[PDB]
DNA sequence: CGAGGAACATGTCCCAACATGTTGCTCGAG
DNA sequence: CTCGAGCAACATGTTGGGACATGTTCCTCG
């Protein structure tokens, strides 16, 4: 009721999500883990969400991006950038600075702040595949580490990915967990090693 | 000279009651002991609790959760925080100080207080499950510890978990003892344990 | 906000403190530490101190005792009951249930609660030796453990005595550490061999 | 382009600094290393410097203390608190919160901000050792890390105390290096074994 | 150069140990 | 036949510090 829905939901449109697998190198800034159903991500570095539809959603249709916090004890606070890194002067013109999930190079962007819940989140219009693609990207970029003092604190966040109407309503919805760090590479490694030995 | 019944009622939309239990850990914050029907639970640690219908119930019903000591000396008294923990600030903003359980992350909760018992309660209207999922889960967490001097003062209680209707009519009914401690990891397997000797 | 001064000064009078040297049992109620300088007291138990002065200091001339926080964090805050004793009755009229320490079976006492800094203490008039004794005893009690939880809450705290004429002046200072505590003959033994090791 | 001057300046009062000699555990709190000049001190813990003299100074006499960074490349830069810790409220009510360095238990303490050069101080007025005692001690605590990103930022910075005449001038000067961590005890012994080797 | 990957620096966490109040269990009295 | 005083045993919250977590620096090598 106060906490927004984590529920995988493809909806009648076929929404799903997909990511570049790479990792073939060490010095990786961005990749995602399968298993984990997480994205290893270096801290205002670009990375490509990619929407998968079986059909083409009406024109007015819009993705919006927010991150909530994994675990239950924290999921009802509301998911902000740290003091040191909102005062410090980063910003990209059209992302106010508190937010933590901006959208690089999308001029239509909007960034929202839900009246009831006080969630921050990023919305732009859908676009269909471009001719001779399957997908359409956005390029997300988060602007805090995991571990910031005064923002996430080193407590694990979702990224929820919704399908909405222009009115607001959902037409589907999907989910990772985030992990915003300084070496993506080596944390990627040890936790899905971690995982093996359980 | 009322003490709110404890009888386990189905009802006719058969309520039952579920939880996560998963441990597999010693650092365990909120356990679940199916043979002792005993949570162990943290103080102020977000515990989910699931409820479980055959049928769905009317619009207009909600779901109330109320503390009763659970031997029959003590029934009789009013479940309610110690003088330490009501005047230290802790509190949501909706929860009263005095309130030992409360709901995380539920916009529409109402903390109650009985005009004839004087017992507490908190009460939120009942959502059915999320499409695709079998139960609707309520985040509760208790703000103090079982053995706190002035309160329940090492003194086991029950929570007793009703389904009622808009009018205040009884439509089911579950408990559970539960004991809040700072090591719900140790205090669970220590009472498991005693169980099997006896 | 200002800490009293903890600084033993016999001053002219050549005031010293003295204290029933018992022990030779295991269920003892209030004993001194001469190592540590400690008194181990159990709660509401009286327990003498005596007053030792070379010369005789003129009429008019006043004790009082007042506690603090022993370690540097905490000196600065007052040291007051915990919110479950002073809300339960058990004052003998005269003390004022939020003070700590009260003086038994002394009529001419005063409750001193001072109107800058707020530290309680409590004042009784100096009597002199009676005739063959050596020394005045003042029997005080103190009034919670140590460990109350919303109290001293596990801090050690310092007992300062002063002797002060009629116009405020200091005429001499002593001071032992307290603990209060349910079972004294152990915590007495176990502090004395811990410092053996050390 | 002005910074304080360093040098220490004995003068005609002979100012010197004392620092408690512990050590004797591992989990200490504060502690000072006279190989490195240097004191190793938890966040916000009381610790104590203690001030002596060959002759007691005039009445008016005020003591100063002010961090600067150690390093040359930093040394022209303000010392004040990350942006976490400043809006955190923690303040004692007399300390402004962006100031690092406060006073513990001063009644008479002052918090000043140069006009011209922007630097934080605190001054207290001088008080001569009480009877039976050959030092004042002031009881300072420092309010960040020296790992806070957005203050510090992991550079060492000094303290530097100055004793001052009403009229402002220096009658003498002392300083000590600071680091304010999690684990004094780790961080003091790695730094004093690491000195060997080189 | 710097890209890469150690090693380093630095704040947290886990849980056995410890601290501390309470409830048995035992055995010599009124 | 009990009954209570005094310890052992138990109950329960907190601490201590080695192992982790996590960002930063710093040598090695195409
Ligand atoms: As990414
Ligand atoms: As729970
Ligand atoms: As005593
Ligand atoms: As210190
Ligand atoms: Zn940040
Ligand atoms: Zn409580
Ligand atoms: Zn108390
Ligand atoms: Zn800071």
């Amino acid at each position: 009721s106060s906490v927004p829905s984590q529920k995988t939901y493809q909806g009648s449109y076929g929404f799903r999500l997909g990511f570049l697998h790479s990792g073939t190198a060490k010095s990786v800034t961005c990749t995602y883990s399968p298993a984990l159903n997480k994205m290893f991500c270096q801290l205002a570095k670009t990375c490509p969400v990619q929407l998968w539809v079986d059909s083409t959603p009406p024109p007015g249709t819009r993705v919006r991006a927010m991150a909530i916090y994994k675990q239950s004890q924290h999921m009802t606070e509301v998911v902000r950038r740290c003091p040191h890194h909102e005062r410090c002067s980063d910003s990209d013109g059209l992302a106010p600075p508190q937010h933590l999930i901006r959208v690089e190079g999308n001029l239509r962007v909007e960034y929202l702040d839900d009246r009831n819940t006080f969630r921050h989140s990023v919305v732009v219009p859908y676009e269909p595949p471009e001719v001779g693609s399957d997908c359409t990207t956005i390029h997300y970029n988060y602007m805090c580490n995991s571990s910031c003092m005064g923002g996430m604190n080193r407590r694990p966040i979702l990224t929820i990915i919704t399908l909405e109407d222009s009115s607001g309503n959902l037409l589907g919805r999907n989910s990772f967990e985030v992990r915003v760090c300084a070496c993506p590479g080596r944390d990627w490694r040890t936790e899905e090693e971690n995982l093996r030995k359980k």
